[PDB]
């Protein structure tokens, strides 16, 4: 896998950012991880919703340098949405979310599955931490 340069274009939720990525815009998911969400109706602004989205929005916007990485499998879901490990300043945001208790591990589609095992230790610990949502 390798890094790609893309410039930040808006926020949109905890596991949703909207980048330009070779010039175009592009909504992207972040890979392996579900954060509580403040979109769509039927739960509404689940707990931690709020501030799982205010976390990926400061990381990303006080970020020098944003890369997305692709993983081995499909790199579009149904949605058309980009599926990607979505770096600021080298530190993986996918992963802080998890390290902060404020996502949990998705169920995973191999072969996009390789930070699985990385994010799963992260997981473990937040949990024996209590954060969040693991209080």
């Amino acid at each position: 896998l390798h890094k790609e340069p893309a410039t930040l274009i808006k926020a949109i939720d905890g596991d949703t950012v909207k980048l330009m990525y070779k010039g175009q815009p592009m909504v992207f998911r972040l890979l392996l991880v579900d954060t509580p969400e403040t979109k769509h109706p039927k739960k509404g602004v689940e707990k931690y919703g709020p501030e799982a989205s205010a976390f990926t929005k400061k990381m990303v916007e006080n970020a020098k340098k944003i890369e997305v990485e692709f993983d081995k499998g499909q790199r579009t879901d149904k949605y058309g949405r980009g599926l990607a490990y979505i770096y600021a300043d080298g530190k993986m945001v996918n992963e802080a979310l998890v390290r902060q208790g404020l996502a949990k591990v998705a169920y995973v589609y191999k072969p996009n599955n390789t930070h699985e095992q990385h994010l799963r230790k992260s997981e473990a610990q937040a949990k024996k931490e209590k954060l969040n949502i693991w209080s």
